[PDB]
């Protein structure tokens, strides 16, 4: 009656990572033989090793966490391992050496590659249809490209593959900035402003970010440099960002599902506590104890299967 799980996330303002933490608190409200304790790793994975010391020591029957670093993978898996408790990783992947290397460590995310392939489909559907876009007539898109973290295997098969996409739809492609604004949006806003304050400013044709927290960020540098025509495309869905959508200061964004990554964390991390299979009971899908919730492509033409119009 007492089922005590304890969740760690990354950084509580990640937009993104806030959206999901919402929602699994709301599955653990409805749950009424579940108790849910909740902490903010503040992005350092030393406090989030301190944290999980703290859990185990409050009896948690599982951990669901999300590590700052994916390579902290084993440090938390030996902590659990002394006391047989089960750990559902979720959002940040680690490897699969890692997950192999205990039977009660199991992940739930995303295939990376598929956000950044479906981002580049939306690219190209765009620009075949606003051959205004291309600012130098030259057939070819002149990008800038805002990425997430190095390394986090969302940002680095988000920058891969929406360019590998977009050359295999047959249309290429000229990178003329790539930074990292590590998933922020003020970051991108400072990374933007000195890309259109310096040589290559009139050249841009696309804004390319890993996620919706990066594009807003470059939206609001585009304003202020009244420059906001440029198509900016993100990663997320973030209601914020279908605002945009829906005004056209941004051309489209991805479905990164957090209510269903939410809902299978949630499930497989009640059942495992339980002393149950994994995906007991439910409908999720595990292979090689891995879930992965899809992606999916959002623009102006299905923006009513994900907001108000
Ligand atoms: O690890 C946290 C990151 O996870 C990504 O999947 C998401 O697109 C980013 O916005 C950020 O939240
Ligand atoms: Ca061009």
């Amino acid at each position: 009656a007492d089922t005590r799980i304890g969740v760690t996330i990354y950084k509580y303002d990640d937009n993104f990572m806030s959206v999901v933490r919402k929602a699994i608190e709301k599955d653990g409200k409805s749950a009424p033989d579940v108790q849910l304790l909740m902490n903010d790793s503040q992005n350092d994975q030393s406090k989030q090793n301190d944290q999980i010391d703290v859990l185990l020591a409050k009896g948690v029957k599982a951990l669901a966490i999300n590590l700052v670093d994916p390579a902290a993978a084993g440090t938390v898996i030996e902590k659990a391992r002394g006391q047989n408790v089960p750990v559902v990783f979720f959002n940040k992947e680690p490897s699969r050496k890692a997950l192999d290397s205990y039977d009660k460590a199991y992940y739930v995310g995303t295939d990376s590659k598929e956000s950044g392939v479906i981002q580049g489909d939306l690219i190209a559907k765009h620009w075949q249809a606003n051959q205004g876009w291309d600012l130098n007539k030259d057939g070819k898109i002149q990008y800038v490209l805002l990425k997430g973290e190095p390394g986090h295997p969302d940002a680095e098969a988000r920058t891969t593959y929406v360019v590998k996409e977009l050359n295999d739809k047959g249309i290429q492609t000229e990178q003329l900035a790539l930074d990292t604004a590590m998933w922020d949006t003020a970051q991108a806003k400072d990374k933007m402003d000195a890309w259109l304050s310096g040589p290559n400013a009139n050249k841009i044709e696309v804004v390319i970010a890993n996620n919706d927290a990066m594009a807003m960020g470059a939206v609001e540098a585009l304003k202020a440099h009244n420059k906001s025509s440029i198509p900016v495309f993100g990663v997320d869905a973030l209601p914020e960002a279908l605002a945009l959508v829906k005004s056209g200061a941004m051309a489209g964004t991805v479905l990164n599902d957090a209510n269903n990554q939410a809902k299978a964390t949630f499930d497989l991390a009640k059942n495992l506590a339980e002393g149950k299979g994994a995906a007991d009971g439910t409908s999720w899908k595990i292979e090689n104890k891995i879930v992965r919730v899809p992606y999916v492509g959002v623009d102006k033409d299905n923006l009513s299967e994900f907001t108000q119009k």
